[PDB]
């Protein structure tokens, strides 16, 4: 199983973004998954009771797509990742640097989803404004943010991270417990991840995944104490040879 060290030495943020999040003419399977992810996140953050002051995103990588609807419902956002170069790629975009990844097509799509009450540049400004901190994190640690003093979060978000970070089910359960240390009683856990995937690719670079069915995900989350408020299966697959996933899931849990 892919180690933490392999992420540091092999994960190329710009390549990752180009292959999965360009929302262009190529990578059509990847485009379809992204549309569905954005639809589910819109419903989770804009149509429900998932709102509050502070949201902490765990394992953000170099991406912001998972935060676009969230910033309508949360005033403060903290993003975090294990991999230093991912955080720097994120910063390129936050600081509006030349050469930052083009998120426009994604931003436009979310604006469309939210009824066009807002144009692209306004949405991008609002997200930049909401993101308060960009921090190192390690989900495998009892104190995932290195024990920095932060208020307990109203929402804990993690997309496409836990399957990649956990070599087996005991490790997956431990990571779930670890994340809970950051969340208020009554707070929301929002999770997205691949189903039944044992790997994903960034070009030639292969990264491990823990293959889990939706029932197994449900049980692990429920055994961690969460009341599952929402759970959806996304029945789309990544491109052949890109992953062996059979769909993805999204879920909303509430901490007792
Ligand atoms: N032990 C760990 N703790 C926190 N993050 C980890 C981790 N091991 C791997 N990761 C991160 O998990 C991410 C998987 S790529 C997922 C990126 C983004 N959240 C998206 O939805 O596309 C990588 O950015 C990697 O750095
Ligand atoms: C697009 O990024 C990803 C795709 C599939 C993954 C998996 N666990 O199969 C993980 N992952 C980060």
């Amino acid at each position: 199983f892919t180690s933490k060290d392999t992420y540091l030495s092999h994960f190329n943020p710009r390549d990752y973004l180009e292959k999965y999040y360009s929302f262009g003419s190529r990578h059509c399977a990847e485009n379809e998954i992204l549309r569905h992810l954005l639809k589910n996140l819109f419903k989770i953050f804009c149509l429900g009771a998932v709102k509050g002051e502070l949201l902490i995103d765990i394992g953000s990588g170099p991406t912001i797509y998972q935060l676009l609807s969230a910033c309508e419902s949360f005033t403060e956002i903290i993003v975090s990742d294990y991999t230093d170069q991912n955080l720097w790629e994120l910063q390129k975009w936050l600081k509006k640097e030349p050469g930052a990844f083009d998120w426009s097509p994604v931003v436009t799509y979310v604006c469309d989803l939210e009824g066009n009450r807002m144009k692209g540049p306004e949405k991008e400004e609002k997200l930049r404004r909401a993101i308060k901190q960009v921090l190192k994190c390690d989900v495998t640690q009892s104190q995932p943010l290195g024990g920095v003093s932060l208020p307990p979060a109203d929402c804990l978000l993690s997309t496409l991270c836990l399957d990649a970070a956990c070599p087996d089910l005991p490790a997956y359960r431990t990571a779930l417990r670890n994340l809970g240390s950051l969340l208020k009683p009554g707070g929301f856990l929002v999770m997205v991840d691949a189903l039944k995937s044992s790997y994903y690719m960034i070009g030639e670079q292969k990264f491990s995944s823990l293959p889990l069915g939706w029932e197994t995900v449900r049980d692990a989350v429920e055994e961690a104490g969460y009341t599952i408020e929402q759970f959806e299966v996304i029945s789309q697959n990544y491109s052949s040879t890109t992953s062996n996933n059979e769909g993805l899931f999204s879920l909303v849990g509430r901490k007792p």
